[PDB]
C-alpha cells in the first residue's frame, strides 16, 4: 500500500536527491525555454506593448512568490509527515492547503482587481501601455486560483516523492504555452493580450490533470477527502511558517535586483544595466539545476527530519551540496569558455546596439557565483525541509540585500573597477554569504543530533 514515490523517498539519501532532482530540472528547463521564448514574441510587438508586460510582470512575480510560497511550505509539510508514518497527517496537511489554494486565489483576484488601475499609472506610463498592462492583467488575475491550484497540487506530487507527474504537470503547462504563443499572438492576432489567453489555457489544461490525479485517479499517496473533520490550526502554521517567507525571499530577491541596476546606472550609465540584464539571464542556465536540487532537497531532508534520521538528514544535505556544486562546476566552466558564443546570440542578432565588450568580461567574472549558491540553496532547501523556514528568508535577506549589494555599492563608489567591479562584488558578496550558509547549515544539523541523543 506504498507508492513508488514515498518508496523512493524514504529510501537511499542519495538516490532520492538525483532521482527527485532530475525531473524537477527538466520542468523548469521548459518553463524557462517558455520564458526566454515568449520575450522573443512580445518584443516584436511593438514599443508600447512589450511596456504592457513590463508594467505586469512585477504583478505577476507577486502573485507567482505567493503561489509557488504557498507550494514549497505545502510540499515540506507533506514531505515531513511521511517520513514520520503519519499519513493520517499528511492528508490533513493536503485537505487544508488546498482549501488554502482557493482562499488564496481569490483573495488575489479580489484585492489585485481594483487597485490596477492606479497601481499602473505610479510608474508615470499613460496611454496604450497602460490599458494593455489592464487587460493583460484581467485574463491572468481573472484565473489566479488556477495558479495556486497549480503549484499547491504540483507540491502535494513533490512531497510524497512523486516528482515525475509533478514534473509532467509543469512540461504540459510550459509545453503548450510555447505552442500556444506564436498562435494565438501573430496567427489568431489577438496580440499582446493574446499571451494572457495562452498561459491561461495551458494553466487551465495543468489544472484539470492535477485535478484528475488528486480527485479522480486518486492514485496520489495522500487520501484527499473533505468526508472527515480535522482542522488544524498546528497545520495551517505549520504550511504558513516556511509558505510566507518563502514568499518574502523572492521579494528579497527582487528588490535586491532593482538596486544591482541603480549601481549599475552609477557604474557604467545605462547599457552598463542591460549589459548587467544579459549577463544574469545566461546564469539561469546554472540556476535552474539548482532550483531542480532545492526542492529535492527540502522534501528528501524533511523525510528524514519526520523520520527523526539526523544522519540521513546530513547524508543529504551534503550530498546535495556536492552534486550541485560539481553540476555548476561544468555549467561555469561551459559559460566562460564559449563566452563569446553565447553573447554572439545574446547580442549581435540585435544591430541596434552592440554591447558585446562589456558582456563578455562580465561573462568571465559574473558566473563564478553559480558555484558557491549551492551552499546557500541547499541550506534554504534544508531549513524548508525540517519547517523553520523563517531561518531561510533571514540567510535571503543575508546573501542579497547585504553581501551582494553591499559589496557592489563598495566596489564601485569607493575603487576604481568601475563597471566590472559589479560582478567583483557580487562574487565576493555571494563567497561570503556562501561561508555563513554553509555553516549554519552544518551547525542547525548538530543541534538536531543533540536533541534526539
Ligand atoms: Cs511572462
Ligand atoms: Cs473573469
Ligand atoms: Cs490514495
Ligand atoms: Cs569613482
Amino acid at each position: 500500500k506504498t507508492t513508488k514515490g514515498v518508496q523512493l523517498l524514504r529510501g537511499d539519501p542519495k538516490k532520492a536527491i538525483v532521482r527527485l532532482s532530475i525531473p524537477m530540472m527538466i520542468g523548469m528547463s521548459v518553463q524557462t525555454l517558455y520564458n526566454l521564448a515568449d520575450g522573443i514574441w512580445v518584443s516584436g510587438l511593438g514599443p508600447e506593448s512589450l511596456a504592457a508586460v513590463g508594467l505586469f510582470f512585477p504583478v505577476f512575480m507577486g502573485i507567482i512568490a505567493l503561489a509557488a510560497g504557498l507550494g514549497v511550505g505545502t510540499s515540506s509539510a507533506i514531505a515531513r509527515r511521511i517520513g514520520a508514518r503519519d499519513k493520517e497527517g499528511a492528508d490533513n496537511v493536503a485537505v487544508h492547503s488546498l482549501i488554502l489554494s482557493l482562499i488564496l486565489g481569490v483573495t488575489i483576484t479580489i484585492t489585485m482587481l481594483p487597485a490596477i488601475d492606479s497601481l499602473f499609472r505610479s510608474m508615470g506610463a499613460k496611454g496604450e501601455a497602460v490599458e494593455l498592462a489592464i487587460e493583460y492583467a484581467r485574463v491572468l488575475l481573472a484565473g489566479a486560483f488556477i495558479i495556486v491550484f497549480n503549484n499547491v497540487g504540483n507540491g502535494i506530487l513533490r512531497g510524497e516523492g512523486d516528482a515525475n507527474r509533478a514534473m509532467l504537470a509543469m512540461v504540459l503547462g510550459s509545453g503548450l504555452n510555447i505552442v500556444l504563443d506564436p498562435i494565438f499572438i501573430y496567427t489568431l492576432g489577438f496580440g499582446v493580450v493574446g499571451a494572457a489567453y495562452a498561459t491561461l489555457l495551458s494553466m487551465v489544461v495543468t489544472s484539470l490533470f492535477i485535478a484528475y490525479w488528486l480527485f479522480v485517479k486518486r492514485d496520489t499517496y495522500v487520501d484527499i477527502t473533505l468526508r472527515d473533520f480535522s482542522p488544524s490550526r498546528e497545520i495551517l502554521k505549520d504550511i504558513l511558517r516556511v509558505g510566507l517567507p518563502s514568499s518574502l525571499s523572492q521579494l528579497s530577491m527582487s528588490i535586491a535586483m532593482f538596486f544591482l541596476n541603480s549601481v549599475a546606472i552609477t557604474a557604467g550609465g545605462e547599457n552598463g544595466v542591460a549589459v548587467f540584464t544579459s549577463a544574469w539571464r545566461i546564469t539561469m542556465l546554472g540556476i535552474v539545476p539548482i532550483l531542480g536540487m532545492a526542492t529535492a532537497t527540502t522534501s528528501v531532508t524533511g523525510a528524514a527530519y519526520g523520520e527523526r534520521n539526523v544522519e540521513k538528514l546530513e547524508t543529504a544535505y551534503l550530498y546535495a551540496i556536492k552534486i550541485a556544486f560539481m553540476i555548476e562546476l561544468a555549467v561555469v566552466a561551459f559559460i566562460m569558455l564559449f563566452a563569446p558564443q553565447v553573447a554572439y546570440l545574446f547580442t549581435y542578432s540585435e544591430s541596434a546596439q552592440v554591447i558585446k565588450g562589456d558582456l563578455i568580461s562580465a561573462l568571465r567574472t559574473l558566473p563564478v557565483f553559480l558555484v558557491l549558491t549551492p551552499f546557500g540553496m541547499m541550506t534554504s532547501a534544508m531549513f524548508q525541509g525540517i519547517g523553520e523556514g523563517e531561518k531561510s528568508l533571514i540567510l535571503t535577506i543575508f546573501r542579497t540585500l547585504v553581501m551582494q549589494v553591499g559589496f557592489a555599492y563598495i566596489f564601485v563608489h569607493y575603487t576604481t573597477l568601475g563597471l566590472r567591479g559589479v560582478w567583483i562584488g557580487i562574487v565576493i558578496g555571494n563567497m561570503v554569504a556562501a561561508i555563513v550558509g554553509f555553516l549554519w547549515g552544518r551547525m542547525r544539523i548538530s543541534a538536531l543530533k543533540k536533541t534526539s541523543a
